[PDB]
């Protein structure tokens, strides 16, 4: 028993990550086979990013301008490319630790490990969701860009996520691994605002289920509702609608239990209206959405 | 920017894992050099757990009898030894993958990753404290006995707790690496209660700082206290005693921010007697005590 926000195990990550250096810029970059995946950001001045050309600012780099480094030792780059927002550097070795691997791109709303790296050293594990305004929040400083949101399945290593920049806000914006940015971003330091950061309301019933699984069970009511009344409910917290797909996903969790979707639902309407009256639910004041029904079936079951 | 519940990245554990089998229970192991470390219920069967005689059971098994096995290869065990609670058992195989590493017993308050792992194998990582009253609150399922709690410095790894058990009201128990529980839990199913959980005080400051680090301002007062005057009101919340050790182990935090250590005292004074008021601190509506002085400086400043 027991629910943690736990992530993926790292080591199979950590044997990709090298770093990459071009003129006064170090980054992250991931290395899968002969090739590494780097933000495109690191052939950036500081005075660049104000407002860059990334295609004229490629015409002056050659491959042997691309640092690429995996623990103490060079990488030798024999090609280099601009796949949109990502650079893919070719070198001549490929990496004898790469895992099985697919790159996918995810959902809003889909949860995913980030290994914070700095200098291609891994510095922590952490466990993220992708918001419903396309942002993540999630810890990562300067250096840190580069680092990767993955998934895993056994031992097929999904990754979803390249870190490329923090907004004003300081939430967190990136892209899948083709280079295509999750949302609206765009990798130059100017005004993005995020848009409305919504609760991930398929995320907190799975959660709301592994408190009952897990013996916190004061929350339950006498109550039910349908998906129309809970939705109304819903948008006036600023909740993403739920629809009969999330309800179909929370059906193994809903048999565990013996708890209908439904009556969860409105164990959930009266914890939004009436608030947790300074109780909490699995360690928590607030409602946790960052558990989709996978990672909760995952965790409850034991899947290694 | 961001404050994240971080665990440290698992690669270097997860290449000491594996499975022990002894009879009909299997459960995971702890590979360093040639010395496999399991808990040493692994030789009981339910019906011992009861009231189990460890020396008495352990006469009844020979080295063929300990079943360990590191991925799909079979480890020779060569000799076996009981050592507190813990099971060493000598294999004729140094783990190629063994990593620099210490033992360490670690004091309540301080944190740690644990590795959750099944049948030798990972599933998952999350971070952890030791309580003061010696359980740590982990997700732990059957199976998961013998996964470990751990820091690391750099390339050294320290471990520091090996899961033994769960009590009845779902709270984690276990030892160090040389097999001593931390608390007066016994390898044992009997009643067991846990003492009073109390908040770790220099954590929830250290929390703080990071907040204020972060951008979240909005519970920084007018006030300041002394020791003594936050300590009474500690005690009335079940919150450890301060001490001037604690208070200079958050100098480096205190120097970074400009905000005197009572100053924050004060902060938090009123935030026991007054609530959040339906406020968050960075991404949560209580007061988180499972990030010491020395993660907050760590993550804040990015060490690999
Ligand atoms: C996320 C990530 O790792 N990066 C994207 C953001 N940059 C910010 C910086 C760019 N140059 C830096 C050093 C500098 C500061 C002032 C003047 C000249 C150089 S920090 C870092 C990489
Ligand atoms: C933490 C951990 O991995 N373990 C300690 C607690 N045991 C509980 C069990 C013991 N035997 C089991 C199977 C069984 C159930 C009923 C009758 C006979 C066998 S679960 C698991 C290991």
């Amino acid at each position: 028993s027991g629910f943690r926000k736990m992530a993926f195990p790292s080591g199979k990550v950590e044997g990709c990550m090298v770093q990459v250096t071009c003129g006064t810029t170090t980054l992250n970059g991931l290395w899968l086979d002969d090739v590494v995946y780097c933000p495109r950001h690191v052939i950036c001045t500081s005075e660049d990013m104000l407002n860059p050309n990334y295609e004229d600012l490629l015409i002056r780099k050659s491959n042997h301008n691309f640092l690429v480094q995996a623990g103490n030792v060079q990488l030798r780059v024999i090609g280099h490319s601009m796949q949109n927002c990502v650079l893919k550097l070719k070198v001549d070795t490929a990496n004898p630790k790469t895992p099985k691997y697919k790159f996918v791109r995810i959902q809003p709303g889909q949860t995913f490990s980030v290994l914070a790296c700095y200098n291609g050293s891994p510095s922590g594990v952490y466990q993220c969701a992708m918001r419903p305004n396309f942002t993540i929040k999630g810890s990562f400083l300067n250096g840190s860009c580069g680092s990767v949101g993955f998934n895993i399945d056994y031992d097929c290593v999904s990754f979803c996520y390249m870190h490329h920049m923090e907004l004003p806000t300081g939430v967190h914006a990136g892209t899948d691994l083709e280079g295509n940015f999750y949302g609206p971003f765009v990798d130059r330091q100017t005004a993005q605002a995020a848009g409305t950061d919504t609760t991930i309301t398929v995320n907190v019933l799975a959660w709301l289920y592994a408190a009952v699984i897990n013996g916190d069970r004061w929350f339950l009511n006498r109550f039910t509702t349908t998906l129309n009344d809970f939705n109304l409910v819903a948008m006036k917290y600023n909740y993403e609608p739920l629809t009969q797909d999330h309800v179909d996903i929370l059906g193994p969790l809903s048999a565990q239990t013996g708890i209908a979707v439904l009556d969860m639902c409105a164990s959930l309407k009266e914890l939004l209206q009436n608030g947790m009256n300074g109780r909490t639910i699995l360690g928590s004041a607030l409602l946790e959405d960052e558990f989709t029904p996978f990672d909760v079936v995952r965790q409850c079951s034991g899947v290694t």
